[PDB]
DNA sequence: GGAGGCCAAGATCTCAATTTCGTACAAGAAATCCTTTG
DNA sequence: CCCTTCGGGAGGTGCATCCCGGTCTCGCTTGGCCTCC
């Protein structure tokens, strides 16, 4: 057994963004700051964690193949064990809870459960935030304004009909008439906001009972646009992201990992580097990264990192450097004894 | 299902902007900024891919056939799903979370759809943001002023009665007081906007309603006036955009494409190419690109990519190297089972 | 004299409506753009507010270097 | 006729609003300096 | 082998736009109803 810790830098080839719904509010997408607005964002280390799972699960599937009748061995249960761990027919291994060295044979026979731990046992990899080295490193993204295809091109409307012509016609004016209720509601809530904050307790409840029917009736007059419920020509609200070419510090370890799981590891970053997205908003090929980690070990008895090899994911390629690395992926491509069906 | 990455870049034949809400503000036109203030300005990807949209969408609508009268079959809410993903009928069916294969029927009789997604659906084809190469290359283009044609080339008031020419006589006096007016009250505006930095937000409040009714008052000045409601010399606001000849990085991916998907989209950059437009201020041509792109496809699990070909956008024409962006280009166009109706 | 009043030539050479009315998003001008356009090859050509202009002429950039001065 | 799946319905309510790196430096030698001067 | 000039003087003004339009969701369990086996 081995810890393997991957220290390395990610470099952002383009916008690196999540979704989180604790920093995601109502003022704009943000990311996860860990304080006030005037912080340093991170990426999460969940998000990295889920994708380089989802990378090794499909690194088991091709390893495992289909059956003859060309579909997939794995099951429902088996198929969520392997993707998130949760043992959706309560058939699994209940390991003792203070026996911390519980389920070596299912650690052996199947090396992505114990990589990534299941409900109940430990996983031994672990999957660190990715931290901006500098000050200056995410950015308003994304954002712009959905345009309405025919009041942009003109020669667009040579190919609808007269009734299509009419019905978009309807639909602009629907838009329009949408709009100006809508935004008058608006400015009512706001009103009614600007008066939350002088209330006291029953006028709270009076002036609070009063936002959400404003709510309702904004949701009933979207509703009663005949011919479209939401207005096309939309402002899109920015994401916020990490900047292109962004070198944001990751911390990857595996602990005390037989060289097959290392090799399931190095496996499935190699699969991960054919599309090495991270986050969200893939519609704006937001998350390709290109990332080099030095592979460390810890000296037997000694407190001292040795270097074991690099990781180098590059559009160009995967660069493995280091001979115990290319070890580790044969070992894992041998020991063909995994069971990944119980 | 390959995964086929574009890498390339976006030569500059005329200067490239967009006029983006979220980083434009009152202090001016300026391109979005990647992470700060004084970051190197970005294409938005957003732009780009919402023009490579519409140019597939073309494409989809002329190889399905223009009417006799030049109509296309498509009704109004295809033409809105195919190119801005967005639904006005509603009847689009949404793929509720936890469904298999989600849309893989819907994505192989509709590849327009699979390729930019759509409200449920993820679009297999991520277009990047273009990033500049090099410390300066871009500028604040545009500008200029709007000028009395009357006052510059005598030659055309020849061309004017005498009533016509007292017209110009009130209109020209007319601009002239109210432009002293608004000028006044735009001054009193600005030492507002000045003590705006004051700590006293309470006051802020108060002087924010201030600039509010100042500027209703521009408006009534401005209604004020029977000749021209707004000023017509004026100076034109300039725009920031990069130069031309900017050589910017770009980056695309399209996620397990199919050859027919990958075909529908070579066949929209081919499309694209005959109007190389990315952005606005096309008054002033802005938005011509020669772009060329590498077309490199990553087989999961192996270290290195092997590139299919490479897409190059000229003046000249458009040059297709590689067999096999040729075979996807004829794939897709020799492939009948595509019905973009719903 | 030409028979195009003075605001019709401010419409034609610089885009400017002094009458004071040409919005953008007209719901009733969606495909009256086509008919103006038609009708109005000068303003099909270089357009005006709310009206995309079909002429687009570019920067002229000078091909060799120290081409300009004082 | 039992046994999977898809949909609808179920109580009222939680609080928070964000603003742009660093400034100026230069020692004892093969050198090519050189090549002189001529 | 001379000996490299004086200074004049350095703008006046215009005018600084209009408008859109800010989304769905869903984080649970149960039975009724539909077809499937």
């Amino acid at each position: 057994m081995r810890t393997l810790n991957f220290n390395g830098k990610i470099s952002t080839l383009e916008p690196l963004t999540v979704t989180v719904k604790n920093a995601v509010s109502t003022s704009g997408h943000r990311l996860p700051r860990n304080g006030g607005f005037n912080a340093a964002p991170y990426f999460p280390g969940t998000s990295i964690r889920g994708t380089l799972r989802h990378a090794a699960h499909k690194v088991i599937v091709d390893r495992v193949g289909l059956n003859a009748d060309g579909k997939s061995p794995f099951d429902l249960a088996e198929h969520f064990m392997l993707a998130q761990g949760v043992d959706i027919n309560g058939e699994a291994e209940t390991f003792a809870p203070g026996e911390i060295n519980a389920g070596a044979e299912l650690r052996s026979k199947n090396p992505l459960i114990s990589l990534f731990g299941r409900w109940g046992l430990s996983g031994k990899v672990g999957i660190g935030n990715a931290i901006p080295d500098g000050d200056n490193q995410w950015g308003m993204f994304g954002g712009g304004a959905r345009s309405i295809m025919f009041q942009r091109d003109e020669s667009l409307m040579e190919f609808l009909e007269t009734d299509q012509v009419d019905r978009l016609e309807r639909l602009l004016e629907e838009q329009a008439e949408a709009s100006v209720d809508i935004s008058q509601i608006k400015t009512e809530q706001d009103a009614l906001k600007k008066a939350m904050k002088s209330a006291d307790k029953d006028t709270k409840a009076e002036l609070q009972i009063k936002v959400r029917e404003l709510d309702e009736k904004i949701q009933a007059r979207k509703d009663q646009k005949q011919e479209s419920r939401e207005s096309i020509r939309r402002p899109i609200d920015p994401y916020e992201a990490f900047i292109t070419g962004a070198e944001l510090s990751h911390r990857m370890s595996i602990k005390n990992a037989t060289d097959e799981e290392a090799g399931l590891f190095i496996s499935a970053l190699i699969r991960f580097a054919a599309e090495p997205r991270f986050g969200g908003h893939a519609n704006h090929n937001c998350g390709l990264v290109e990332a080099h980690w030095t592979v460390t070990t810890w000296k037997p008895g000694e407190l001292v990192p040795v270097t074991l090899g690099e990781i180098v994911i590059t559009p160009n390629g995967v660069e493995i450097t280091g001979d115990e690395l290319f070890a580790m992926v044969k070992a894992f491509n041998e020991n063909q004894s995994f069971d990944f069906t119980a």
